[PDB]
């Protein structure tokens, strides 16, 4: 049986004082009847006002990024600053910080290893361009992906992360996976955690679809076997955030 | 007459919220008695603390990175979240980033322009390392650096610009430049601007040095004609930062 679902926000580099408490109004009015870990990933500046007026007690706050520790890293944020801060989830290894910010498969595993050192739960962030989709190495560059987070990690280490698998060539382009692309994407790393970690470890993962989720697609995504849940940028904006975290029931 | 002076506090990618906050008091309650531009960079998720607890009137907050624009850039601030957020001084280029996250001369340079664009005040920082400076490239490096960014700027757009020249070899390593290095440095780029761009413009300019500032050297720096102040990186974690600003006369 399936594992607590997560619906993960992230605000990625967005937001006013103002758009986001109004937002965080509404998220602290939705009324929510089954168990489901809501996440809400904001940016460095707004983990403040979002820790003080986020206070539905089915969310909690994450970082979209950090580095590992503490030192001359000018305009970087560590583990231990944000551990002093309360937050203790964290979004690593998003698509964007490896297309922009340097983040190859092995800079991401060790900032996973790290975190869950420092007592985090993690949202790691695996996925194929739309090149590697099309010229099918879907499965080599996700399996080379999660491959490269295992070997920094040891197997109790898995309680504490969870895998979104994004599909890079839906975000702002006006595609999404469908829900046999989406399943077949988390059955293959499931069956990978299965097979090198163990099966234990698997059942209990959580896997994530991330890749223009919205209010109107996401049950039909979450039905699906291998699907526990969402990463979720423009939508988690919008008041139907709401509505894709009743999409997991 | 040399310009007003500035003393920039770049806390890096350290402190607790209670730490930073012991030092803000230390700042609050210091009796500053010349015309001195006080800087506290402090990390993204220590802003909402600093502008709330900073009182100092010769004081301000600034960021220390930024990219120019928000959108699907995890993990990243944007200017226009920078400024929402009532933060308007802002430390570009610093050599960590250079080194570390990918910024080249145009980076920095189209970093720099777009936080001028957006109405901030803007410690652009330049330097060379070990490597540059033993192989006899001090100069061709460094003026370089600054064109890059004078490329991308009008004459109008200087008055809200700061240089901080970083002798990188001294940063963290405890052997400040000597009064000369530091001043021939200065010196140099002075010259550069005063040639490219006016001296006017030139005469106005803070250059400011960084690299093992401390209470101790401060003051033999500042008496050069060329130095206007001081980026201090491990110093402005400690108690002696009001000594350096102290010796900005």
């Amino acid at each position: 049986s399936k594992p607590q679902p997560i619906a993960a926000a992230n605000w990625k580099c967005n937001g006013s004082q103002q758009s986001l408490s109004e937002l965080i109004d509404l998220f602290n009015s939705t009324s929510i009847n089954h168990d489901v870990q809501c996440v809400v990933a904001s940016t460095f500046v707004h983990l403040a006002m979002t820790k003080e007026r986020l206070s539905h007690p089915k969310f909690v706050i994450a970082a979209q990024n950090a580095i590992a520790k503490s030192g001359a890293f000018t305009g970087e944020v560590s583990l231990p600053i944000l551990k002093d801060f309360g937050v203790n989830w964290i979004v690593l290894g998003h698509s964007e910080r490896r297309a922009y910010y340097g983040e190859t498969n092995e800079i991401v595993a060790d900032k996973v290893a790290a975190a869950v050192a420092s007592g985090f739960m993690v949202i790691a962030c695996i996925g194929e361009t739309l090149q590697e989709r099309e010229s099918g190495r879907t499965a080599v560059v996700v399996l080379t992906q999660i491959a490269a987070i295992a070997k920094k990690l040891k197997k109790a280490d898995w309680a504490k992360v969870v895998i979104a698998y994004e599909a890079v060539w839906a975000i702002g382009t006006g595609k999404v996976a469908t829900p046999q692309q989406a399943q077949e994407a988390h059955a293959l790393i499931r069956s990978w955690v299965s097979s090198k970690i163990g099966a234990d470890v698997a059942g209990e993962l959580r896997i994530l679809y991330g890749g223009s989720v919205n209010g109107k697609n996401a049950r039909t995504l979450y039905q699906q076997r291998d699907v526990n849940g969402f990463l979720v940028g423009g939508a988690s904006l919008k008041p139907e955030f709401v509505d894709i975290i009743k999409a997991t029931q």
